[PDB]
């Protein structure tokens, strides 16, 4: 279902602008003009088709995330929720951290 706006809106302008072998920096614009509580954002190893990791805590337009493996893919996604609920994910990103760390060869 694609109708119906019950909540507040995704956030845009999602990129990223620094990217670590163990973390990524990623940017976005709020998006919605009304006053939202906080930010929840979902990343998970691309490829499964499973459930996303969740953070929640974040009332800042700009995030790093942590805690991923060196030259590996991932997705991510923001979100904006408020004491209603929290609205649909931003356009998925893919980001590939670095291989600085460099844990294997082949």
């Amino acid at each position: 279902g694609s109708s119906g706006s019950s909540g507040p809106k995704p956030p845009i302008d999602l990129v990223v602008t620094e990217t670590t072998a163990t973390s990524v920096t990623l940017t976005w614009d709020s998006g919605n003009s009304e006053p939202v509580t906080y930010y929840g954002i979902q990343y998970r190893a691309a490829g499964t088709e499973g459930p996303f990791q969740e953070v929640d805590g974040v009332a800042t337009t700009r995030y790093s995330i942590g805690g991923l493996s060196p030259f590996s893919e991932y997705a991510f996604r923001v979100l904006a929720v408020n004491s209603i609920g929290r609205g649909p994910p931003s356009e998925a990103v893919r980001a590939r951290t670095g291989e600085q760390s460099g844990p294997s060869s082949g």
